[PDB]
């Protein structure tokens, strides 16, 4: 099924609890949480203890995206913080396969993500292991960036592979997703759509999420 | 020479920074200590510049930002833009602590320098003339609730003495394990700014809990 | 293509390397697989070149050195002098895998290249013409006793296919979770060199234990 | 259009001005400038300020090749130094796509390069935004190295991809390119040829460059 | 006050750690000095915790582990389980030497701190209260058979003085270039624990070779 | 004896040959060469091969200052390039002592330098080993920066130690040294003065170096 995942990176950091409540008013089923350490990407967003704090105020799926170097050192912390899905970059560790096994052994769903410049082939050795494949549609680091349509080719490629192997993991897109681009993402083969800046620039979060469902 | 209390937001409810900041403004505290951690200088990641920027519009207190991150100089503009009033950086986090401090000052913020418990006081000697604040960690950086390290007070006395000899006037701050039973010693050692997280936020009545510190002094 | 067994000393009794090597020599194993770990490429530190140098006098077998260390090129000369016969390095451990392999050959050693489970077989393509051995990890590097990763055999087939297309003849090795129940599958996929640690050394009679692999190979 | 790009790394560093003049005497349209930081490769060559100083002594295309880690931090410096082309390594950053965008956004032509051991696949997601694809024919680091013919396989695969995508970026080769190897580079699909030692070992640069064009036939 | 001899297993026969440990137990040496090198803090890799663990059952002596590795804190648990009795770490190997020492003690082992030849004795002052041993390198870490560095004795003296003034009782160890001709000066400087590698293992009779040190003392 | 060391970092890079010629026309005895790798400091200047080509164009003392991480890997390279003195930062390696021994074993004069923020205590165990101690008077990176007076307190500390130990190494200063600041540097105890922007900003280099000789 098609899932909408509002990115909390675009919300009011001084009131996470009320922002989480606003999201739960919509029909979105996921909350996308961007962890940035200043190493993998230039800036620092927030870490596991912040996620743990958010956990107590939400019943949605915590879709954690780790834009940090050496993510395996945080598997235990995110499991304790209540992360439902942990998505890590093939570019952030020399042992992506083992890192993914670690996530699953910890009881969470395992997600793998690749940057716009990383070839889809970096995903092939991991298909039989992951629960989600995230294709970045903007270069990681911040919200409000321009959608990169070329990345949709990798979405198609992975969807084709999933079929050929008879696998069933979700395919997510993240970056520049809005009412004008989400349709292209769906057609390419994605079923999970992350949206930050677009959704949070509206006061009526419920209607904004609906503009995406309608665009679909 | 005035005594200031700096509640550490790291020990507060992260899901409600706004109300937590409002609680602090109810007390007589003049500073809000903000711990920035990047998973590199210390094991964990707390929050960054954009979170500070969000907090900024819900507080009129002094934003005493403490950067427990590697190569802090790259974040000077970000925190200036975020509304940080003081930027305190670790001598252990860069090979160019002097220039880094100059960058903070030129950016319009007050410059603070901090050293870990294992770092000798002499690491601060070459920086005395350019800082507005010297922070002596009294616990090993990383998290709250750790045991106070008395030996670190020797360094507070040492810096206070250097401040006098050179006739300087920067504030001397302590951070970690600061509570009603340890704050007096910090004061006697020569510190005038006291950061406190766990001891304060574990209490429901913050204004009252902050007063226990004032009284203890 | 000669089928070879390479007991991994990582699973042996570190307090008696000479003795353990003697036990290997009683078997029909042709290689001794030596895992060098530096605490950077993988979490643990095993042993270095000087330890390999000390083991050299107590064995007549092929020293198949596997470097799970960052920037392996800095150790080429050390291992050559320690007596390593094959030096196998990770594509993930250096930005210059091609040059690193050239350096191993220039030092008079056989050059091997290895890729982790999560690394695509294409990482191997530009290196086929220069190596003497291709190692496909069948467990994520780090330690023994791990579960075999079947999907990795897909990469063994792919490389064997490429080797055939280019008319090359390098050995194809597998390492990790190789035992009597998985070794045949490694063979059928295209491998001819099998590294085994925990499965072999958990047995007091190394000779019969190595034979069980030979039998499982059924070839 | 076939272009020759003399590599200044093989020239008299004590006289860049005169060496650049010697190049302008030939019919070479590019000046290949290798930037090395001692990290991506073992040696340090020269940086942006050197290129900036060279700028006014040449009217040719400054084809800058960055053999440094985290090249994005230098985009602005090279743009301001007068670089015409900025070619960066897929192996030098975890965000090659964004780095290329930064280059283009700064007004320079964007080039991407891969080492002999890096598969051509690393290039696929970047074909749309580059003005040049450089296939190293020697392991980066220094001149006089032996040509690696296997790398030409990647020159052909990219040429094919370019054709299949209706794209039109140049394809460059660099390393061990001489009068005996250039023809093969061309037949493989390359149209821009970097040459260091083969050209500068000669006293008559104009004649030496001509031997290369003659070799192309 | 108690003079102890610590043969360094780095100079022994690696292919026979068990028999080498037995040879040591034939002497009156009370410590086995175990050098852990990771190729990062120093150029070479020696052996790790698993090798130490394997050695544990073959010796009843004190395992005096010296970690020449970066970020040693990550190995405290491993060495504790390996049977290490003493864990000595370099101030130059972590930004949090104080907490690192605390972690060693919290794991049930004796905590030691060491400084390279080029590191000033003042780096030890903040740590005098929590250590059980202070190791002063008398050669630059990396390997054995190096030339003794007399100058380092000044730091042994400085620390023996501080121990006196503070009334502490930690051991003072020296390591590197210690033989029958240098051990005396080490002792005079204030050291009581002497690590010896090449000078001891170069002899067939380990029992009498250790005696030459006792007599030299 | 007092020495003047013009910094080639401030010269015209496209004509190193002619620039060195200008320096040789003055009575300056050293040519200060700043090696930057983009790691120790943010920029890259030039390496050992550049120095190598500079060697035959000068009979002066090549005083190479390495603002690079892990300088020991370059000892052999600079010894071959013709460096006469090799000065390294205590903040650039965990083994400053052995690094200095290496420089001497290589047949070069060993020099050690500390950043403005680095305490003089860092030099304490290195005095018996060096031929030169350099105290930065500006934060390393580039020329034209403001002189940092407080650093002279360190020039004085080392001078004092030198005497108490009866050693005879040179004491150099670098950064912000001009006709106005050089006098203080001398009174602080330094005897070797590096100057870049102040010297090269003038067409008559011979007289500019004399303005420093006079100010002394
Ligand atoms: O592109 P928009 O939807 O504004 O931003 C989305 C971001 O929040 C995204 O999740 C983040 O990983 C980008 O680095
Ligand atoms: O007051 P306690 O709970 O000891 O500590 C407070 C922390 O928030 C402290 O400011 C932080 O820098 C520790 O890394
Ligand atoms: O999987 P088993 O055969 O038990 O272990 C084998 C290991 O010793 C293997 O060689 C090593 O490279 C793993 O990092
Ligand atoms: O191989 P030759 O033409 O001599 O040298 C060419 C080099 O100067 C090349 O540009 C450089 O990027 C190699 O690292
Ligand atoms: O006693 P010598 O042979 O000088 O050295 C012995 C070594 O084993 C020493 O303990 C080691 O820490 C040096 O890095
Ligand atoms: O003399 P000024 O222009 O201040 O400085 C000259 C510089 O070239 C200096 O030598 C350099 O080490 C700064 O990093
Ligand atoms: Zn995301
Ligand atoms: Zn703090
Ligand atoms: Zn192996
Ligand atoms: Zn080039
Ligand atoms: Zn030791
Ligand atoms: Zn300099």
């Amino acid at each position: 099924t098609l899932k909408i995942a509002p990115s909390i990176l675009a919300a009011d950091y001084a009131n996470f609890a009320s922002e989480l409540a606003r999201i739960e008013e919509t029909d979105a089923e996921y909350v996308h949480i961007d962890i940035m350490d200043g190493q993998f990407v230039p800036n620092i967003s927030f870490g596991a203890d912040v996620v743990a704090s958010m956990r107590k105020h939400s019943k949605l799926v915590f879709d954690c995206h780790l834009m940090v170097v050496d993510p395996e050192r945080y598997v235990e912390a995110f499991a304790q913080a209540g992360a439902d899905i942990m998505t890590i970059h093939t570019e952030s560790t020399r042992h992506i396969h083992g890192a993914l096994q670690k996530i699953k052994a910890a009881g969470m769903k395992a997600g793998v993500v690749i940057n716009p410049g990383t070839p889809a082939t970096a995903l092939e050795p991991l298909l039989d292991l992951v629960d989600q494949v995230l294709i970045m549609t903007v270069n990681p680091g911040f919200g409000g960036q321009a959608f990169i349509p070329e990345c949709l080719e990798k979405v198609a490629t992975v969807a084709k592979w999933r079929d050929e192997k008879g696998l069933s993991f979700d395919i997510e897109v993240d970056g520049g997703v809005d009412n004008k681009t989400i349709r292209a993402c769906y057609e390419a083969g994605a079923n999970v759509f992350v949206a930050g800046s677009y959704l949070f620039k509206a006061s009526d979060l419920v209607s904004q999420v609906q503009t995406l469902r309608t665009a679909l």
